[PDB]
């Protein structure tokens, strides 16, 4: 339970069938949407979800970067690979964040990838409900 | 492995500086700028991104339910989401609310759609019982 609630992110989504858009209250993200692997040219859940926790991922391996007073690399950065799958009638998602991290020594870099996925909101919200491989590529 | 046959896979590529970032999905379709909600920098953040995925996600759920039904969802659907960031000591977490506007749908078939969506929506799914969700229905 949130004691403090520091940002609010708010989208208004809309949907024809096949083809929606997603606009957010201050026009930052604004965006068509297609469904998942259609011949749609708007984005999709997955590809979302992946943007999102990566991008929450990164902002938690700084967080942490700094706590150890270790400087990351320029070039930082994560692939990401969001599934969407069945088994029977029942859909789940899994994921796979694989973290470029070039120029750290091995220890170093497994100790903020392993503190991020401790500290990112995203892992917390996510945590043992879905398959989720982190790894340093 | 809840997994048996994986439909779709998004791809994405994200990099940040710590003041600007940017995300592109391998087929362009999703290609950002992020900016720290702190600033009025024009790029986009987490929350807002999470809050639109999970909301076109419960669509397609709504959806999928509403045809196996036979029902015709209003072509003014909408789902209008926020999603805070939120702290308890030094530790981040996340709650959402979800409200659902489906003018024209009589209450007692769309509370029989959103109930049936907030259990079959994937990202219901992969976040329940760990953050606080409210799902409404306008």
């Amino acid at each position: 339970k949130i004691e403090k609630v520091l940002y609010t992110g708010k989208t208004h989504t809309t949907s024809g069938g096949r083809d929606g858009a997603a606009r957010s209250s201050d026009g930052r993200l604004d965006i068509q949407l297609s469904s998942p692997g259609s011949a749609g040219t708007g984005t999709n859940p997955e590809q979302l979800f992946a943007a999102g926790w990566s991008a929450c991922f990164i902002g938690a391996m700084q967080l942490a970067a700094r706590a150890a007073k270790v400087t990351l690399p320029a070039d930082l950065a994560v692939d990401a690979e969001v599934d969407l799958g069945t088994a029977g009638n029942a859909y789940f998602l899994q994921a796979r964040l694989n973290v470029s991290v070039p120029g750290l020594e091995r220890d170093v870099a497994q100790r903020i990838v392993d503190a991020a996925h401790q500290t990112c909101p995203y892992s917390k919200a996510t945590r043992g409900n879905i398959d989720v491989d982190i790894r340093i590529a």
